[PDB]
């Protein structure tokens, strides 16, 4: 029953059913599993200019690169936003997970910044985008705590750029301090602009955690790696340690070693996320 000869999907379906509540942590693996990849042909097709000039290995690296000027920054990012936010289609695993979660008390924290939850029709009140969203902008000097958006300008930038540069007059500027806008993204050194909406999401997430300090709480970690373990992986480990009745279930095709404190409360499921979620949904629905 509630315990870490069944298939991975059978084991997952049963735990979800049995859980009092689910705390679901989603990282880049879930998007990669639906084909929203950041290395290979998807990246090569979309950015052959930038790859030819900078020898970028992957789209994450390129999205973090300190470009020479804001004209180049916005040429790259406008296209990046269109690929992963304006025009990214619905992923089947986001739809399959949503159906499973419909019958459960749950909350989601995600380090992903793509459109995946929105095109899959999730209630925004149930999701905490701790790393911001590609569709949003912030003052590059973080001069005040407000995010902005303007998809029309993004499309202008895609249309008007040439030679990896947006025309200067199209670069958007913070109305308070006139610094250029940048993507709402968390820097290690400078942090992230966290506006009223961000704090509302955080408070909802913290509320849910406060309500589920006890009981059969399933901490379900999907496609979370080592890139930024401080947001999901490590906090989950700690929650599971602090509640002896919690379980830690990680959906990941690579092995990340689990702390000694929670070895007996942990389960690693290595099946390809898309396949696993699909098979789990099928079982869970019978
Ligand atoms: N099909 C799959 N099935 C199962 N696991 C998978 C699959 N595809 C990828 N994974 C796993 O998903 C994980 C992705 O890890 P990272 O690339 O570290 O992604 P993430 O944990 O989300 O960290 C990314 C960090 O950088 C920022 O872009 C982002 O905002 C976040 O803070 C890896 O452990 C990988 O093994
Ligand atoms: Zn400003």
């Amino acid at each position: 029953n509630w315990t870490t000869n069944l298939t991975q999907a059978e084991q997952l379906a049963q735990l979800i059913k049995e859980a009092d509540a689910l705390v679901v942590g989603i990282g880049a693996g879930m998007s990669a599993a639906d084909g929203f990849t950041y290395i290979g042909p998807r990246f090569e097709t979309a950015f052959p200019d930038f790859i030819a000039k900078y020898q970028f290995l992957d789209m994450l690296q390129a999205s973090l690169f300190d470009f020479e000027d804001w004209q180049e920054y916005w040429a790259f990012q406008s296209r990046f936003v269109a690929l992963n936010y304006l025009d990214q289609p619905v992923g089947q695993s986001y739809l399959d997970l949503k159906e499973i979660l419909e019958t459960k008390d749950y909350h989601i924290i995600t380090t992903n910044a793509d459109n995946a939850f929105w095109v899959a029709g999730y209630d925004p009140h149930n999701i905490f985008h701790i790393q911001g969203e590609y569709g949003l902008w912030q003052c590059s000097q973080h001069c005040h705590q407000q995010t902005y958006k303007d998809d029309t300008v993004i499309r202008q930038m895609i249309a008007e750029q040439k030679n990896m540069k947006v025309p200067g007059q199209l670069i958007p500027h913070c109305p308070e301090c006139e610094a250029p806008f940048e993507i709402n993204k968390r820097n290690e050194e400078k942090g992230m602009v966290e506006d009223a909406d961000f704090h509302a999401q955080k408070a909802r997430y913290e509320a849910f955690l406060s309500e589920h300090k006890e009981g059969k709480v399933l901490y379900l970690e999907i496609g979370v790696g080592h890139t930024t373990p401080q947001f999901i992986k490590h906090p989950f480990w700690k929650r599971v340690s602090e509640n002896p009745n919690a379980l830690f279930v990680t959906l990941n095709h690579k092995h990340y070693r689990i702390p000694l404190s929670i070895r007996r409360q942990s389960l690693e499921l290595t099946e390809h996320i898309a396949q696993l979620i699909s098979a789990t949904k099928t079982i869970y629905q019978k």
